[PDB]
């Protein structure tokens, strides 16, 4: 009621679930999940701590520091800790409730959470922000555990600062345990840690092709277009650039790089290869503008974003930050041709977007539509090989690239074909008209978690 | 001399063991396993609490609720919990210290242990169970843990209540962990783990039929008599069906439904899923005998055993409750061929009808001689797949229903073959003679556990 | 400012206590003191948790569960818990805060803390609120102790919630121990913890007499009015006619009651036990003024305050709610000939009324001027004894009512003492100006506490 | 219901108290305390566990063991161990469900538990024992505590025992705490401790029917019978010299000691101790009633009892062994003109004794009948200075005997009130009769329990 205080992108998130139930049969032919809705929105606890830290120079610093564990019917706590000035509780709470339903999805026997601080690892030493990480595990380590909750990062995966915090923990704790995710492989790390939400989404978009044009087309010969030129968008384009597809864009924070050919031209692993070099070192596409092998085939477009520029590409990846994707940049994604978009970032597309492309596929059918597929089953590639470290770290052994790549494939098939059965069963489509993911995703993710949480008493 | 409280349900359980051992030349090898007797018999932990909780009418209603922790040589405490009226200590130590042996025999890390209450489930909704189940679970959770005593469902306990048991455990100690067993498959459950004693059964006396047959038979057209209709023995008069026999029978708690033709005629997978609908409402089995189905193949007995009533069948599987077995009705079926009748009802017969067998099992030379099979042979199926649940809550993952029945088969056949070769060491039958299963398996069993207890310094 | 949640009533608090810093000498002493305000103005742990329960007709409720852990540099962590609709971060932060100065004036080793939920007592049975301390205690446990967070009553828990909260720790928790405070007699309690609130107001104030007038006038033929009828206004309706003086008047919120003649009646104990006795049976006021045994003594005023309704009255004792003295009735009571104003109850008079003696204080001299000293000066009463009673059960006995009521007074003796000295200590008045107790008793019980949390290494 | 099993010495305990609640006016003005009788019935936590140990001709032995948790409301559980060879679960909760009332009656924060093991001491070498202590108290380490269960000595358990018990809790837990009573002084041990069972007693009866006497009896001038020369019955002698008093009478093992002049000379300090110092190397009082000092005051006849060959007694004291009263020894008593028979052992009255004494209560007036003294006001003497003990090691200070016995005295002087009290307030005597005590004792040790368990919404 009137006590709860302002926390928006968490009030919107829970509308735009409730939405997906209100908006299908689920609801009609289950009437007690009502009764379910209001108890899962509260999460089962939130703790906020003081974290003190001592800086460069030597002197008293507070900043406030976080852990939301929102869900725990399907396994342990299971989130990122997510450090910029600009978190509070109302966003890691937002981010908190997408990770219940996104590991609901994976299979894996995971909870929701989510937690970090308002510290800005921009101005910092890696010495100072080492007597952070320290300060930060050293109060949230009694509210933390292996089986309790299993923190690991958000904005970018380094495992840098997921290195200062397991070390820490160790030093308090006296144990060797995966307390938390993304280690380094010398210290419980997975192999497959680099490629876990890049190489997961693409998959996704083979799974996509083959149920969606019935198998007369797939990957093979399709223009792709990337946005950002980090982690996720490089070993995005890899998996494409394998299934012989093309990698058409690729951005940053300075401008975008596309290929000036739309049809018949891509970027190599060994083109981009320099771009994830250059990275490393704080690099852009204005300190590879020049060069011979890039200079002659290709095109800087400065300030500007993949989408409306690039001419015609048949799929689309947002995987910079969230909030890329706006109305403008959304429809030129329908006009250019493309049927097949996932967001590779969390939230890369806004709600326009979102409600653009689902909008479209309401009221279009067959080869027509665009498929906006969910970041609770597409980017689900990430938290997935997070929780088989942390299954990795329980056996106590390390698995083959390969393995553990085995195991990624199948948890994002049936993802994939969970969602699609979902809509079909509630969210019955027209005929021509394809299933909804937004819909069968939220729906399959909420039922898990709301049948777990009846069979375990939290709602009668 | 005799301080000790009267126990008249271990004092059954306590002579069948030492007996055995009695019976053969354990002693002859190893007269230092004598002693063990008295160490074991005496458990490590006994636990007893009152248990307060609310009634749907507001009142307070006071129970009193129980956990014996026998032994734990082979590892954590595995028991189930029961709810029903007639319930103490006497009732949970004797199945507890057969529970022990059980565990050793299929070769998983597991101890035995028993617990439950003397709640009456009848008349109780599930509303009322619910809030009883967090009132038991609440005095519980501090003597129960995933490497320390992990329990399970048993009569009047199903997965709807381990449900509500796992869901308190997690609020109050904030963990996910397999602290119990017999868990939903979203939320750490087992495949087969619903389904696993019926296997047991079949799977365990086919490889008895074996070495019966010397390695000539199977159930390959052979009538089958079973009675319950309930877990164990729909799946098992499945089985029989899957490997190519017969079900000439099946029963519950008003009593017995029978084909005509006890030769050759038999039920149908499609009749089977008739009564396993069914039983799920307590429906009964009066009521299939009208169907278009039922009457014109079949006869209901009104207040029957079905074993006086089956005519010419070799073939017995008591898997509905303890002394479904009487002599004058064993009897029944020696002159009709009875020459198998392994028990997955944990305890199928009492002390006039163990003893008939192993009479006739040392005279009525080679295959003409019945066998009669312990209980910690056959049910075992069932307790094998919550150490495999176990194993994958360990390993954070879940196994195929299949790659579960794999190894559940494994455990079956060395559980026969323990028993069996273990048998013709110390309980050496005449040329002609079967060996002795309740030897074997009580001493095989007892042997494994007196031996780990001498490394473990409990006993010198 | 922007990062931070908006949290009016705390901004407020903090506002109060910077500024009289900030109008004081201690930055000019002592300029790393500033380090020191900004390090403890964060909370050190703070939790939140969803609490479910469940109502009369067996239908589930949610609610949001709190406890605020704010300073611990004296001792353990102390303060009320409030079940209110109204309860949010913002107020809980708020008493907080407060909360830890006024257990440094008290002398014992007692930290900062608040908590409770959005509870609402009005409409829930005994029943109801017996199932929600019971659903409340289950996610708190895990973050409190004797040794740690040291909970209590507020609005809307009292002694008895406190004592379903008591028996659900020692369930869940095998501990009998001090964890809350507020304990009946038999079961934990201190003597006087009834009767503190009322008893320990008067004390603080009877030395302001003493001091100021330099003992030329005492508590003989002043006149007290008191507001609210409660707990605390009893034992100050009674404290004053044991010192002898005259209680002019009562109240609650139907309209206040008043003698016939202001300036020499009072109420009488005999009186005074028909209002307790009236309250305990939740009747009001206008409904016994009917009687012979009043209406022939006194006037009802319905609807309306008792603080300009007086005239003629010398001490002012807020003992009822928050802002029961509004700017327009304190500056009525300034025009009246009041000389002593002090909050029995807390958060009594308003910043406003406050300032207005404020005003007064600093234009007026020797008694003449109005004397306002907040709540954290009086109101230990209930907050010095509630450490008494965790001595007291540490010690495992019980102190005499006398003992511990002796006790009780030379901790408000001195608190008086370190507000009065640390007032000229730093905020030196001009001569014949009497000292300023929201600066005195501020500054001493921040710079206590400073000066612990320096030492305890946690700023420098 | 149908399923309990046969529980003796446990109803007789339930019975007499159950019978004296119902047989008076507190179900009369309390109709919910039915519900508070069947919870009570139940103990709230029950663990009985194995025992092995090590002999001295290098022998294994298992002994089991046993400890009752049995209420904790008003304190931490407290009650003795004990080792003797008919020790069952029967036995320990008769002696469980005694102790909660009889700390309660004391006004000490004390619940009620007993334990122990059937462990015989007799036989058994100081060396043997030991190395059973210690295997006692490596189990039930984990379900004590000082804040959780503190045991103590009793039949087969002494200060050489409670030495073992708590030099093994150190060695596990690695902390210093009184677990444990009956303590050497330098280790945890109260300064009038083996000095505190027997003076109780006799204070009890210097006020006990003197109050009926109207404080006319002072324990001066009063004709004993005393039926023990052990800890408790020897001290019970000591103060009664300083009180104004002659005893005529004690006993021990083969035979008694009685005076030849019945109605002349007391024991001597010097004489007691006499008897005192043999009792620490079990030499007989034989060996000492052939000495001119004894022979010529006293007489023996080996084999007799002492209540009778007195002649004139104005007291009784059974606080020898288990029962030594039959029907013959229980009549003439009330020939000789005692009047205040007070229960020194356990059970030290036969049924029939009393129920010549209950009939004998109820055909009389006020200070004359033979008020039988109950099993839980008298020997709460010892009990009670184990609270203090506890309560001096959490002090973490030792009291002289002063101010041990001070306290004592006020134990008493309440304990004493609580039973006139309450039996005056609920079985309200006719004028001239005296109340009954036993039922004062039973309802006032079960209401302060029953409101504790109220208020902690253990029952409602």
């Amino acid at each position: 009621m009137s006590n709860l205080p302002v926390e928006p992108e968490f009030e919107q998130a829970y509308k735009e679930l409730a939405s997906t139930l209100e908006n299908s049969t689920l609801f009609q032919k289950n009437p007690e999940y009502r009764k379910a809705l209001a108890v899962v929105s509260v999460p089962e606890r939130v703790i906020q701590f003081r974290v003190v830290w001592e800086n460069d120079k030597g002197e008293v610093q507070v900043n406030r520091g976080f852990r939301v564990q929102f869900n725990s019917a399907l396994g342990p706590y299971k989130g990122g800790l997510r450090f910029h000035p600009s978190v509070n509780l109302s966003i890691l709470k937002f981010l908190g409730f997408e990770q219940i339903f996104k590991n609901a999805l994976t299979g894996l026997n995971m909870g929701g959470g989510k937690g970090g601080s308002d510290f800005d690892p921009k101005g910092k030493s890696d010495s100072e922000i080492r007597r952070f990480c320290v300060a930060f595990m050293t109060e949230l380590c009694r509210h933390i555990g292996a089986d309790t909750d299993v923190p690991a990062g958000d904005i970018g995966v380094t495992g840098r600062e997921i290195g200062y915090l397991f070390g820490q923990y160790r030093k308090l704790r006296n144990s060797w345990e995966g307390v938390l995710t993304g280690k380094g492989g010398s210290w419980g790390g997975s192999l497959i840690r680099p490629e876990a939400t890049g190489y997961g989404v693409v998959y996704y978009v083979e799974h996509m092709i083959a149920h969606a044009t019935n198998g007369a087309e797939s990957f093979a010969g399709k223009r792709v277009a990337i946005s950002g030129s980090g982690n996720v968008a490089q070993y995005a384009a890899l998996k494409v650039i394998e299934l012989g597809g093309r990698v058409v864009s690729l951005s940053d924070s300075q401008g975008s790089l596309i290929v000036k050919d739309t049809a018949k031209d891509s970027f190599t692993p060994a083109e981009i290869d320099a771009i994830a070099a250059l990275k490393v070192d704080r690099k852009q596409i204005a300190e590879l503008v020049t060069d011979a092998a890039f200079a002659d085939k290709f095109t800087y477009l400065p300030g500007q974003r993949p989408w409306v520029h690039v001419g015609a590409v048949d799929v689309a990846l947002p995987s910079a930050t969230q909030n890329e994707v706006s109305g403008e940049e959304a429809q030129a994604l329908i006009a250019a041709g493309c049927k097949f978009i996932a967001e590779g970032s969390n939230m890369g597309c806004t709600q326009a977007a979102i409600d653009a492309f689902e909008a479209h596929r309401e009221a279009n059918k067959g080869a027509a539509a665009i498929w906006y597929a969910p970041g609770k089953a597409a980017n689900a590639g990430g938290v997935a090989v997070s929780g088989l470290e942390m299954a990795q770290n329980s056996a106590r052994l390390s698995w083959t690239a390969e393995e553990v790549d085995a195991r990624l494939k199948d948890i994002m098939k049936s993802c994939f074909q969970n969602g699609l059965d979902t809509a079909k069963e509630y969210a019955t489509p027209a005929d021509g008209i394809l299933p909804s993911l937004v819909t069968g995703s939220n729906i399959a993710g909420f039922t898990k978690v709301a049948a777990a949480m009846k069979d375990q008493g939290d709602w009668w």
